């Protein structure tokens, strides 16, 4: 009945998600593009190599669209990153829609991240030319863009309420990405931190939520929780429906977790490269002047007209290789691919640094250069290998956002300061830190000069 691809035997101090992307590329070169891992007898289908990723995840998506399942009486499985199935097929397509302005009201998604640009700013001056670990302030921004969109909040970034909700998601990141040692780091008493914590956040959105009950009304949609509670309004008589409070519960903290981490990571790391690369700033500053100048605030139309900063952001994305082996997914029926005969539920890893750093697409893929997104006349190159968002079905959902974060926040940045290392370029360690799902920057620190010629 199953035919699964060939590997080495199964079964096989502290081993992070770079050392995992490592071995599975160099168990490539033995067994080719698809091969089989066994864990005891859990059997995991690893795709490498553009190809491979392609013809799955894009050419047979909807047989690919399946996610991996510990499972957690947490039971977290009601929203979108979990779920599976009709469930997660009706929510993510709402999500999609909702997160395009559609039945959100009249602001702009834009607008938003326009703001939270202008306060970042704010911030920013605060730390006064003095050294500054930017981890938290850059944590603050796109969590408020979430916080906005969901709840048609922003909080100041020393208001406790928001100081809670940002520990309490930290944490819980923290604990889920431990590195391995075979079994995953973590068990100390950590498992019930998780859990509470997760009744935490599902309980102070559920809060929320009521609120917007009070004042509901079919013409007036403002943020996600309106939207999606006028969506339940027309899936009664629907019974049973996807739509319930618990997944909307479910679907929002995905959406906080989701979006909150990556993108936060995903600046503090540009910053880091920026400090090291001063050549490539300065390019970038002069740029954004030519095109936009310290007046106004940067918008998304700008970026068409500005070739190098658009190749620079995504470098920073393709080098940094955030998720090296995006999320877990599994095959959602049996499936015939290549001579292979893959039985419904298997788990699929999918190397997603063997697409963003293939040594013929992108020549060097080691280094940090622009022109790896720039032709050979310095016009904007775009690749089908620039998969930081994973492919098919599965696609990261919020995109889009985070394409307009990273530009309008970088460019903020950017329009407003110099950036200033203590350490001497020359000799700042950039190497990950060691993390069980994610490429993480060191620690380092900075200080931000408003700005001079
Ligand atoms: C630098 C920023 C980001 C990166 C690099 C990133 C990358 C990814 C990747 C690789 C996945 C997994 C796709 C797969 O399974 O193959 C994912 C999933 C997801 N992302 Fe993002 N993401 C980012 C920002 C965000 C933001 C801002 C949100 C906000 C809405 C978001 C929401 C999600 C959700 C909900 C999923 C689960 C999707 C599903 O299972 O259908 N992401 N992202
Ligand atoms: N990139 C990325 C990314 C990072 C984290 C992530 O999971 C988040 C973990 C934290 C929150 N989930 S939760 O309920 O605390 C948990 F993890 F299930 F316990 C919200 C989802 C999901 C994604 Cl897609």
């Amino acid at each position: 009945r199953g035919k699964l691809p060939p590997g080495p035997t199964p079964l096989p101090l502290q081993i992070g998600i770079k050392d995992i992307s490592k071995s599975l590329t160099n168990l490539s070169k033995v067994y080719g593009p698809v091969f089989t891992l066994y864990f005891g007898l859990k059997p995991i289908v690893v795709l490498h190599g553009y190809e491979a990723v392609k013809e799955a995840l894009i050419d047979l998506g909807e047989e690919f669209s399946g996610r991996g399942i510990l499972a957690e009486r947490a039971n977290r499985g009601f929203g979108i990153v979990f779920s599976n199935g009709k469930k997660w097929k009706e929510i993510r397509r709402f999500s999609l829609m909702t997160l395009r302005n559609f039945g959100m009201g009249k602001r702009s998604i834009e607008d938003r991240v326009q703001e939270e640009a202008r306060c970042l700013v704010e911030e920013l001056r605060k730390t006064k030319a003095s050294p500054c670990d930017p981890t938290f302030i850059l944590g603050c921004a796109p969590c408020n863009v979430i916080c906005s969109i969901i709840f048609h909040k922003r909080f100041d970034y020393k208001d406790q309420q928001f100081l809670n909700l940002m520990e309490k998601l930290n944490e819980n990141i923290k604990i889920l990405s431990s590195p391995w040692i075979p079994i995953i780091d973590y068990f100390p008493g950590t498992h019930n931190k998780l859990l509470k914590n997760v009744a935490f956040m599902k309980s102070y959105i559920l809060e929320k939520v009521k609120e917007h009950q009070e004042s509901m009304d079919m013409n007036n949609p403002q943020d996600f929780i309106d939207c999606f509670l006028m969506k339940m309004e027309k899936e009664k008589h629907n019974q049973p429906s996807e739509f319930t409070i618990e997944s909307l519960e479910n679907t929002a903290v995905d959406l906080f977790g989701a979006g909150t981490e990556t993108t936060s990571t995903t600046l503090r790391y540009a910053l880091l490269l920026l400090l090291k690369h001063p050549e490539v700033t300065a390019k970038v500053q002069e740029e954004i002047e030519r095109v936009i100048g310290r007046n106004r605030s940067p918008c998304m139309q700008d970026r068409s007209h500005m070739p190098y900063t658009d190749a620079v952001v995504h470098e920073v994305q393709r080098y940094i290789d955030l998720l090296p082996t995006s999320l877990p997914h599994a095959v959602t029926c049996d499936i015939k691919f290549r001579n292979y005969l893959i039985p419904k539920g298997t788990t699929i890893l999918i190397s997603l640094t063997s697409v963003l750093h293939d040594n013929k697409e992108f020549p060097n893929p080691e280094m940090f250069d622009p022109h790896h997104f720039l032709d050979e006349g310095g016009n904007f190159k775009k690749s089908k290998y620039f998969m930081p968002f994973s492919a098919g079905k599965r696609i990261c959902v919020g995109e889009a956002l985070a394409g307009m974060e990273l530009f309008l926040f970088l460019t903020s940045i950017l329009q407003n300061f110099n950036l200033k290392s203590l350490v001497d370029p020359k000799n700042l360690d950039t190497t990950p830190v060691v993390n069980g799902f994610a490429s993480v920057p060191p620690f380092y620190q900075l200080c931000f000069i408003p700005i001079h010629h």
